[PDB]
């Protein structure tokens, strides 16, 4: 069935937070829908299509949101319907507090487009690199202010709380000089209820321009009714709020897990350097301790080991794989005709072309990997770790 | 002070999910250490920048993961502390379930390096792209699985919970042949707990390599205990857990926020289109509507509204956008000394060169745009608002 519908981000930071697939995308498409909020940004996707539609065009004073969001969904589902690759762009991730993307994708999908939205860079993204926050550590509760206040949505005092559209309390209508917040201090009573008036909060702001530094303003609860305070929180504000204090670990589940020494299972209070610096009466942590400078010295006489697998592969096969990347139409064809595709890729080596003929991971990763003898393959799979994981 | 540390992050999928800057950053660095998973986005990044080192290969087999993650840090410092321009590279989002990146950042900032990290494409990122759910509704909970296990973190049966490292449930060391997921039914237990052995979870892997398919298998609890079930849950796995019901309205908060018409404030179980697909006994939601209808049937009579400000910039000032988000080494020239910069650029307007000089946001938009008379400054500032939001 012809016509396909791509959505697809910008990031926050103007251009630069684009994905390359998401260039890539915008560059293919028969027609662009976008809806960005900086002006470089915009003048950089014109220089990559002839054929754009700014979506803002649709809002206006008084309009309802919801009317807005219907008809820019229906102007790329339209296309679609005529069979055009279609490709819509959001700011940041284009699936994150966006009403429109969702909508015309799953209208797409259930008339049988091929439909697909890919992520980008969010503010939460843009906040976790900022603010120098890991959410896996202690976790992570991300809500939207008004929903959070209108379903008394809960907090967790030990984890991380984001709180999106801060400067927005309320707010039903648009208007192109943006919103009066006047009822910021319903926020505000909240956030007392749940952490107290000395708790801090960080206002945040990420760089949209490539030059502006964020801004990442510690306040107490209680000056955020300051109104030369109140006054910042804006349309792209964020707030960020730590956890009061760290939760002890489950016995039970420390037995279950065979954790099995319990004295030497760390103190609730015990932490891994970089300690979250935003926290309230967080302990300075050493970054060098004897333990570190004991790993640090076994640098010198380091091997890399057996079972480490170098990569071994050729400008033939790293081309190919770029292009099925960067290159949607090509990655099309790829997958309508493996065979076909991987028998008119010159340079090949045979394991290269059997590999793509297959389309299989595990194939392609050993084409391009020496996977050692040492490595007994259990395969006949890996795994990450390189967090604070498990225990 | 000579010397510099930026991290940056490569995304999910193969090559296409780093962002524009990342690339940039790569390029320009003197030394380049990378940990990413698959052999195409290494071979990349091979191509792009001469003195590059894999990270990967100070893994081992018993070797502590913290040792580790002291040693990648470290050698990214030492040349940070030679004066070189360091980048780091990391699957995914840089900051997200990763150690060492903040270890080496906060360790280069507080002995006065310049230091930062850029947000990257997340695994979480990549849920809310295939997932088709939006984290704004109902909000999101996100937890690493044996922190979520270990800490009793809380669940909200009302918003979106998504769990990472659920195929690493309590383990510890690293091995090259990845992990015996033998602890899994403790997160079994505690999800019949919270949810009920009929409520759904989400198997959810992002494709890694361009032409595959993501992993997005709806399993109830009770099916996670079988074992050809729990045995396809390895360590590229997250869970999605959709909410078992929606949470009612608050009436202080409605009154508070002057939702005036309290009957004419939704049912809770109303839905906009589309719903979420995944949370159990959810009523289809029809997405034409006569409202929807009706405000489609205005797109032929639209003109753009007199506030609507149209991009009427120049090759010169695009271009020089452009360069200031691409090119890092033009970015630190700029940020040195904005008049001088502005003043080498050839082309400009006078306005555009003036708008670089003070480099302010207001001043560089009102350059690229037309900002209407009918638009009376409040700036002497937007909002956002493209989904769900307020009311
Ligand atoms: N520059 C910025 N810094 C911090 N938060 C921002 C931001 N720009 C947008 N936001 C957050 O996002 C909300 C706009 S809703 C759109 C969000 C966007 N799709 C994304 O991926 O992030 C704002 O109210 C604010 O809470
Ligand atoms: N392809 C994939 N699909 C779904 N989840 C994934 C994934 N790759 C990694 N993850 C999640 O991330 C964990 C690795 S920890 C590293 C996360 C990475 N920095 C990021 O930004 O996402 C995994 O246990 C899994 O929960
Ligand atoms: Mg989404
Ligand atoms: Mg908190
Ligand atoms: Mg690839
Ligand atoms: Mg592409
Ligand atoms: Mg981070
Ligand atoms: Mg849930
Ligand atoms: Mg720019
Ligand atoms: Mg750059």
């Amino acid at each position: 069935k012809a016509g396909s519908l791509t959505i697809v981000g910008t990031g926050i930071e103007s251009i630069g937070q684009m994905t390359l697939q998401a260039l890539s995308y915008i560059e293919a498409a028969a027609k662009v829908f976008y809806c960005v909020i900086d002006p470089a940004t915009e003048a950089f996707i014109l220089t990559k299509n002839k054929n754009c539609v700014d979506l803002y065009q649709y809002y206006d004073n008084g309009k309802s949101a919801l009317n807005t969001y219907t008809q820019m969904s229906e102007l790329m589902v339209r296309e679609v319907r005529k069979g055009l690759d279609v490709v819509g762009v959001f700011y940041g991730h284009p699936g994150v507090f966006v009403n429109p993307s969702h909508r015309a994708l799953a209208i797409a999908k259930s008339e049988g487009y091929r439909a697909r939205m890919l992520p980008g860079v969010s503010a939460e993204d843009c906040l976790f690199a900022d603010l120098c926050i890991d959410p896996s550590n202690p976790g992570c509760l991300t809500y939207e202010a008004s929903d959070f206040l209108i379903r008394d949505r809960p907090v967790s005092i030990h984890s991380h709380l984001v709180l999106f559209q801060v400067g927005c309390v309320g707010i039903a209508d648009f208007n192109f000089t943006g919103f009066d917040n006047n009822k910021f201090g319903v926020l505000v009573d909240r956030l007392e209820q749940e952490y107290g008036a000395e708790h801090p909060v960080v206002h945040y702001i990420a760089a949209m321009m490539p030059h502006q530094d964020p801004v990442t303003d510690k306040y107490t609860v209680a000056q955020l009714r300051e109104p030369e305070i109140a006054k910042r929180v804006g349309g792209v504000s964020t707030f960020y709020i730590p956890p009061k204090a760290r939760k002890a670990s489950n016995l039970d589940i420390i037995r279950r897990l065979e954790l099995l020494p319990a004295g030497q299972v760390p103190d609730k209070k015990a932490r891994i350097y970089p300690a979250n610096q935003w926290e309230p009466d967080v302990p300075e942590v050493e970054p060098y301790r004897p333990s570190d400078q004991a790993a640090i010295a076994q640098l010198a006489d380091h091997a890399p080991p057996e079972q480490y697998q170098p990569l071994a592969t050729s400008k033939a096969m790293s081309d190919v794989m770029t292009k099925l990347a960067l290159d949607p139409k090509a990655l099309a064809d790829y997958k309508a005709d493996h065979r076909a595709f991987a028998q008119s890729v010159p340079d090949l080596t045979p394991q290269e072309r059997a590999a793509l003929e297959l389309g299989d991971s595990w194939a392609i990763r050993c084409a391009m990997k020496n996977m050692p003898s040492s490595l007994l393959d259990a395969a006949r799979p890996w795994v990450i770790v390189v967090g604070v994981i498990g225990v």
